[PDB]
């Protein structure tokens, strides 16, 4: 009656951490990503074929699932298979690439359009998601020039923790309102900040760029742990030095405000995602 053509050849590992690996395959002639994940974060499957199960996302700027696939062996193996963007995470790409006015504004508004569909809920639709790991590493870039937000195996839907470096103050210091959905927006708002913060630095102005670093580079070690952040963005309240040179720059002067906004030690004082987009069109 019909053939179910399931073979995926794997051609390339393009990442390999404690989550597993990520692999460049091909699935009739055509690009995947597929990501086998290790025994440590089979949650991270579980959740995210949940999330998929329960709403089936489409959105350019959120990576486009394809498939989840769990085979038996003599273990089980969990596969995540996913849209292949050749040019790799915005991590990668900020550390050997800067860029121009249009493209740091066009990277920030992809990623913030792709969190807004993430956060709000459609009636009749999809429920409210907060990603809970937003960050470089997992924001992908577009040949377009725009971004899609990858990884929603800590997702949360409305209707385990996050990377260390970019939870907010409320995650460091136990206060968060665990029962109240609208705190794990506020938090993705945190990390959106930082993340914007990431890209601005990379934004050239009168001739002048700043090197790529992560959020903290300054403060903490490298692996920072929880009780070294705490201390930092809890106990001394610091926040990711603006450069005067952005305040020669219109651009840069408008996103040192937004990104100001996204880091209020009080979570209900953060800019919402849909706020950022609309700030964020206006800007040039
Ligand atoms: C099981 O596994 C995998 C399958 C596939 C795949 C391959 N060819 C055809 C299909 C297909 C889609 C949809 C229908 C419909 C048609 C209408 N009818 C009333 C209901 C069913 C049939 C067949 C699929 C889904 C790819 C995979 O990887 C990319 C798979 O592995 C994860
Ligand atoms: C999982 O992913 C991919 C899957 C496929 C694919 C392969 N066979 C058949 C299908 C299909 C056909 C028909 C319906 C509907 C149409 C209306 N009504 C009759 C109900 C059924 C659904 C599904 C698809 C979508 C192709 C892909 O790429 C070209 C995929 O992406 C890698
Ligand atoms: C963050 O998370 C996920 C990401 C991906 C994913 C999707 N497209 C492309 C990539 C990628 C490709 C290529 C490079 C490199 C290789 C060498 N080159 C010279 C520079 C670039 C890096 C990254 C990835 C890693 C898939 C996922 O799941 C299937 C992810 O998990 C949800």
């Amino acid at each position: 009656q019909r053939t179910v053509a399931r073979d995926i050849t794997l051609l390339e590992c393009v990442g390999k951490g404690r989550y597993g690996e990520v692999w460049r395959g091909s699935w009739q002639g055509e690009n995947v990503a597929v990501k086998i994940f290790s025994s440590r974060d089979e949650k991270s499957w579980f959740r995210e074929t949940e999330l998929y199960n329960t709403v089936m996302l489409r959105h350019e700027n959120i990576l486009g699932f394809i498939a989840s696939d769990m085979t038996s062996r003599h273990s089980t193996q969990l596969w995540l298979i996913t849209h292949y963007h050749e040019m790799g995470s915005l991590y990668d790409y900020l550390q050997l690439t800067t860029l121009d006015t249009v493209s740091c504004l066009r990277i920030v508004l992809s990623i913030a359009s792709g969190l807004a569909h993430l956060h709000i809920e459609i009636f009749g639709g999809k429920p409210a998601i907060a990603h809970r790991d937003l960050k470089s590493k997992n924001i992908l870039v577009k040949k377009n020039g725009q971004c899609c937000i990858a990884d929603l195996g800590l997702a949360v839907m409305h209707s385990r923790v996050g990377t260390k470096r970019y939870m907010a103050p409320e995650v460091l210091d136990e206060t968060i309102q665990v029962d109240c959905f609208d705190s794990y927006k506020r938090v993705d708002i945190w990390a959106f900040g930082l993340v914007l913060w990431e890209v601005a630095r990379r934004m050239v102005s009168n001739g002048i760029v700043e090197d790529y670093k992560p959020p903290f580079y300054d403060v903490v070690p490298n692996d920072p742990s929880f009780e070294d952040m705490r201390k930092v963005v809890c106990v001394d309240q610091q926040r990711p030095n603006i450069p005067n040179r952005w305040f020669s720059d219109p651009t840069l002067t408008s996103l040192a405000k937004l990104m100001k906004e996204c880091w209020y030690q009080n979570p209900s004082a953060r800019l919402t995602a849909l706020r950022i987009k609309k700030t964020l069109t206006k800007i040039d």
